[PDB]
C-alpha cells in the first residue's frame, strides 16, 4: 500500500482514489503525482478573478441594451448625375476669361 500511504502523507489528501489518480496522471512517478495534486497552490497566477467591486450606484436601470449604430452611409449615388456633371465639366471651354471668343473683333464704331 506504500505508494498510497506515501502520497497521502506528503500531499494531505485522505481520498484513496485521488491518490491512485495522481499516480495514474504521473504515469507512475509519485513525485510528479504530488506536484499535480499540489496544483491547488501551484496554479498561481490563477484565472480571471476580476478585481472590481460592484458600483452601489447603478444609473443603468434599463437592463435592455439596444446597441443600434447610425453608420448607414447609404449615399447610393447613381452614375447618371455623376457622369452628367462630369461630362458638363469636361466640355468646359478654352475661354479662360468670361468671353474671349471675340479676340481681335471689329466693333465698327464709325466715328
Amino acid at each position: 500500500q506504500m505508494l498510497l500511504n506515501q502520497l497521502r502523507e506528503i500531499t494531505g489528501i485522505q481520498d484513496p482514489s485521488f491518490l491512485h489518480e495522481a499516480l495514474k496522471a504521473s504515469n507512475g512517478d509519485i513525485t510528479q503525482a504530488v506536484s499535480l495534486l499540489t496544483d491547488e497552490r501551484v496554479k498561481e497566477p490563477s484565472q480571471d478573478t476580476v478585481a472590481t467591486e460592484p458600483s452601489e450606484v447603478e444609473g443603468s436601470a434599463a437592463n435592455k441594451e439596444v446597441l443600434a449604430k447610425v453608420i448607414d452611409l447609404t449615399h447610393d449615388n447613381k452614375d447618371d448625375l455623376q457622369a452628367a456633371i462630369a461630362l458638363s465639366l469636361l466640355e468646359s471651354p478654352k475661354i479662360q476669361a468670361d468671353g474671349r471668343d471675340l479676340n481681335r473683333m471689329h466693333e465698327a464704331t464709325s466715328a
